[PDB]
Formats: C-alpha cells, sequence, structure tokens
C-alpha cells in the first residue's frame, strides 16, 4: 500500500533521500482543486508532502523559505512526483518538489527548508474579541465560492472548507471545517489539505474588502510553525504584513490555524502572492 | 508491487539504506527448501538480496564482488510470516557493508534483530577467466557419477527435502578433490529467469552439489565472490576441494565462468552414522 497519501513509495538511495508519488487526477485533492480548468497540486500539499516525508525519513517542525515556483497539473496523463530530502550538518533539512516531464527533465515546482526545534509558547486567542474586530461584513460560504468561480477556481465538495469569512480591517477571521466527503481521510494528513488549503483560500477576504476581483496566488512562504494537532473546525486569521496593504505588486501576510479554544494550533508568517488574473 | 522477490519495499531512513520484505512461506525458494521440517530461506538467497539490494541502492552492473560473507543464523518460516531487513552502510573506501536480519516475535519480550548473513561488497572490473573445456573436465570426473535420483534421495534421507523448484542438479559427476555437477533451472520456475540475477535455485543446486565431495552446518562463510556474467537456463557448477574451504565456479554451457566463489568454509559436525 501507500505510506502516506502524498508518499506513495519510498526511492532513497546512496546519493539522496526520495519519495515518489504517481498522480493521476482522480484522488480529491486534484479533481477537487481545478484552476482554470486544470487539474493543480494545492499549494498546501507540498507543505504536507515535505512533513510526511521529514517524518518518514527521521524514524515541533518549523519550514522557512518556502517557494511554489510551477503548478503541478495533472491532464490526461499521470504524473510521476518526487520530493528529495537533504540534511545539513547543523540540523537543517533542504526539500524539493519536482515531476518527471517527458520529452529527460525534472519540473520545480517547489523549494524550502526545514528544522525540528521546540515548540513556542503562543498564547491563545480570545476568539471572542477576534470577531467583534472582524465585523465590517461577513461572507459565506456561497459568496466565498461565488467569487472563486468567477476567477476561473473552481472548488469541489473536498476543497470547499471555508464555512464562513469575518472581515475586518487589514484582518480577516475565517471559519473553516473539513468537508463531510472527507472526514473518512482526517486521520491520514497532519496539515490536512482541505483545511490549509482553506485557509489560503480564506486570504480572499483581504482582497474582498477592496471588492475589485482579482486572483492572488501566493509564491513564497518566510516561515511556518506546526504548534500541535489539527481539528475537524478550527479558525484561520489573517493579518496584513505591517508594511503591506491590498493592491500591492507583492502583497505580504500572516495566517494562524486555531482551535475552537483560541489555540494555535499552526503559525504561518510571511506570505508572499502576486496578482495573476485580473476580474 | 515489490521491487524484487527478495525485495519488497524501499524503507530507507537518514539513517541506513534499508529494504524490507515480508516472507510467508509461500514462496518457492520457501516451500520447496524445507530442512529438518522448516521452511528456510536458502543460503543463496541472501547473496542475490543483496546484489539486488545494491542495485537498487545505486541506481540501476557486471563486476560486483562480495568479499568475506558470513550465513550465521537461520531464517525460518513457519506459519507466522518473518519480517526481514537488509541494510546497507556504504564506506569511503567504495565498500559497501550490508546486514541481512529479521525481527523476532519472542512474545513476553521486546522484539529484537536476529541476524542471518553479514558481508561486504566492491563494485569492481570484470576479471578475464579462461572459459573451461567442459569435456576435459568430464573426462577428468570419470571415477562415478551421480544422478539427480541419487542426490535428492540422499538428501531426503538427510532431513533436507528439495522440493520441485529446488532440485536443479541433473547429475554430478565425480573426480579427486573436486566434482563437475550439471546444473538447470527446474522447469517449474523457468518463467521468473529474468526476475534475479542469481538466481536460488541454480545457486542453491550448486550448493547442493558440495555434497559428492563425500556433515556441514551453520556458520558457514565465504572469502570472495565475483559475478562475471548472466546465469542460463543450463550450466555447470565446478567444485574443487581446495582448511575446510572449497572453491564453486558457475559456469554456461560453453565452460565460461559467470559466477566464481572462493572459499567457501562451513563447520563441521560429526556425522551420525
Ligand atoms: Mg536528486
Ligand atoms: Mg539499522
Amino acid at each position: 500500500g501507500v505510506i502516506h497519501p502524498f508518499l506513495h513509495q519510498n526511492t532513497s538511495d546512496f546519493m539522496e533521500q526520495r519519495f515518489s508519488s504517481m498522480f493521476t487526477g482522480q484522488e480529491f485533492f486534484l479533481s477537487d482543486h481545478v484552476i482554470k480548468g486544470q487539474r493543480v497540486l494545492p499549494s498546501a500539499a507540498y507543505l504536507e508532502m515535505a512533513r510526511a516525508a521529514i517524518q518518514q525519513a527521521t524514524g515541533g517542525l518549523r519550514f522557512k523559505n518556502v517557494v511554489w515556483t510551477q503548478p503541478l497539473a495533472v491532464g490526461p496523463e499521470p504524473v510521476q512526483a518526487h520530493i528529495e530530502l537533504y540534511p545539513e550538518a547543523n540540523g537543517e533539512i533542504v526539500f524539493e518538489i519536482y515531476s518527471d516531464s517527458k520529452q529527460t527533465t525534472e519540473i520545480v515546482h517547489s523549494q524550502g527548508s526545514a528544522v525540528l526545534c521546540s515548540i513556542p509558547d503562543i498564547p491563545s486567542f480570545d476568539l471572542s474579541v477576534l470577531q467583534e474586530q472582524c465585523s465590517l461584513r461577513t461572507l459565506s460560504a456561497e459568496q466565498c465560492y461565488d467569487a472563486f468561480k468567477k476567477m476561473g477556481v473552481d472548488y469541489g465538495p473536498a476543497h470547499r472548507g471555508i464555512e464562513q469569512i469575518l472581515i475586518g480591517q487589514e484582518q480577516v477571521l475565517a471559519k473553516l471545517s473539513l468537508p463531510s466527503s472527507v472526514v473518512k481521510t482526517q486521520g491520514q494528513f497532519g496539515l490536512h489539505p482541505s483545511l490549509l488549503d482553506a485557509a489560503l483560500q480564506s486570504s480572499l477576504g483581504l482582497m474582498m474588502a477592496t471588492s475589485d476581483f482579482s486572483l492572488i496566488l501566493p509564491f513564497a512562504l518566510e516561515e511556518m510553525v506546526i504548534v500541535g494537532d489539527c481539528s475537524s473546525s478550527m479558525w484561520a486569521l489573517i493579518r496584513y504584513r505591517e508594511g503591506s496593504k491590498a493592491g500591492d505588486r507583492v502583497e505580504k501576510f500572516d495566517i494562524d490555524l486555531c482551535d475552537e479554544n483560541g489555540n494555535v494550533q499552526v503559525r504561518m508568517k510571511g506570505f508572499s502572492t502576486r496578482k495573476i488574473a485580473n476580474v
């Protein structure tokens, strides 16, 4: 069987630690994640792939300086994907996720580094205070995914984890829930692609503040800290990094994934995003 | 699926290169290789496991050499499947140390690793070994001829029950301090010829043929082995008695040496009756 939905088989050799996966397009994280008519691997999937791969290769994880370079599109031909892990003497693990292109060449999709550090003691959020601060407008799930549909982003049942987005000033607070379609798979992932992708989806609220429609995908992430486990229902607090405003050539924001009580389970700092489509 | 009949899956981690295999006992190299009532992995299998493992770990050829191999413990597969592993440790001088072990299910205790085989490997060039004149060797080994029925009848009497897949001996020609054994892949397993480099049926048949030189028990050891070429459907095993060491040349129909083994040693036990 498979080691992990993103790690089908270990293919390590004397030179490199490596895992390999054949994505067909029938997996929920591809068939229900269609951007501009083509099934594309969610940005969140790469982080979970690197996390699981590191967990296997080692027998308090922090990612740093992650980049998303090229989308992994799965058309009529299955795609052979790989992740290689390079350990360094200082405890740092460099990962690279690529796929095999047919003419031999490797297509690079994501790079980054990881370190196993101690877990920081982040104080829990008062969700009541945040909800009041984000009372300018409330966006329903229908409103969010209607906007996405207009931008050419077709999210299937497994990737409609947004229940609603509470909009504030330079921040939004999004309520997330694992879709009932994929609850069976909750235990197969640490960072579930449905929840984590929904957290990144919720950055739409920052754009909806501007109202004027535009598609703004992330290309980089400065830091990610896994503090604890994810639950089926969570919250995403998204804030513009000081000095960053909506409409910038490169929009920078942070995302905190919190449990029902306001505990920070995953802290993401320094998303960088570029506008790729208007209206 | 499985990478190789002896390498089911790669399980390497940052610490070690590793492959793992769960043997059920239904495989031909276990059900047809019964010693003293137990299905046991043939000694020949360990070399093929190490060879296949090295081929995967290096990204795959010929010219491989094993040196200072030991066989310490038999891998018996009873009613419960057995979990086997091979770990490969590369060294700076180009040498690869391998260890083949299995997880023991000692109830009331915590699982422990049982070592079955150890050795080293090096990727070296192919030696230009002169072909043997099989006609001359057949003449030198004219003292006596043992048929297949005679050999495996003797084995059965000794408590060694070889099934169809491990009856590769067609006959043994007896000489002085040497024998020449005619080997053939049993038709039961000819389909699998391409799945192995060192096919366990042929290589085990070569080691079986050491019976011709007039009991041998574990631990075993091998000073050197050189893989020169591929194994064929029909082959010859030239066994020469060199302390308690003998050499085996696995040859094709024309006398070309495809596998050269030097310095097999096995513990000597008194023979009962
Ligand atoms: Mg590489
Ligand atoms: Mg080990």
